[PDB]
């Protein structure tokens, strides 16, 4: 459960490539999201038209969209567990207004995990997949939480 400084350190690390282009690293994600488990596009109400990988990519509000997704994960990431104020609103939205549950949390994780694997193989070799893992393992587990207290059973 709590990460040593230096799982940070090598969270971080990795973020700080994905901050070279939130924006292309946000479609990639999305994507790989519902191409992986298509399911998890029905819940989007503004993008479950989309058909193909080249109507996502070309998607200016997807695009938006993933800017927004990655940046608050950015925030939660760089409080390095103390993310209680973070995760209050987002909790929040996606128990009560988007209805996400946890298995989708996980699906999402996975496609984080896959495009920092295909992207960045120089920050992310084992010890540092292990360190987002166990990053993103807090953040379900902290929101799983919050869901609980929220009455949503996730
Ligand atoms: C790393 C995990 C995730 C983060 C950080 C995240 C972040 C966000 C943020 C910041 C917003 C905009 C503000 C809000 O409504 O709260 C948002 C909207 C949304 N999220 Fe997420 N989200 C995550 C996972 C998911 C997953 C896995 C799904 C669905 C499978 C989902 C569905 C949505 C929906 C449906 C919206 C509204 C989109 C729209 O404006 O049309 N989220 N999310
Ligand atoms: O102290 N590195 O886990
Ligand atoms: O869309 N900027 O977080
Ligand atoms: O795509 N998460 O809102
Ligand atoms: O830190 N949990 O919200
Ligand atoms: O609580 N946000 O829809
Ligand atoms: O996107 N999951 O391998
Ligand atoms: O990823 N080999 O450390």
């Amino acid at each position: 459960m709590v990460l040593s400084e230096g799982e940070w350190q090598l969270v971080l690390h990795v973020w700080a490539k994905v901050e070279a282009d939130v924006a292309g690293h946000g479609q990639d994600i999305l994507i790989r999201l519902f191409k992986s488990h298509p399911e998890t596009l029905e819940k989007f109400d503004r993008f479950k038209h989309l058909k193909t990988e080249a109507e996502m990519k070309a998607s200016e509000d997807l695009k938006k969209h993933g800017v927004t997704v990655l940046t608050a994960l950015g925030a939660i990431l760089k409080k390095k567990g103390h993310h209680e104020a973070e995760l209050k609103p987002l909790a929040q939205s996606h128990a009560t207004k988007h209805k996400i549950p946890i298995k989708y949390l996980e699906f999402i994780s996975e496609a984080i995990i896959h495009v920092l694997h295909s992207r960045h193989p120089g920050n992310f070799g084992a010890d540092a997949q292990g360190a987002m893992n166990k990053a993103l393992e807090l953040f379900r587990k902290d929101i799983a939480a919050k869901y609980k207290e929220l009455g949503y059973q996730g």
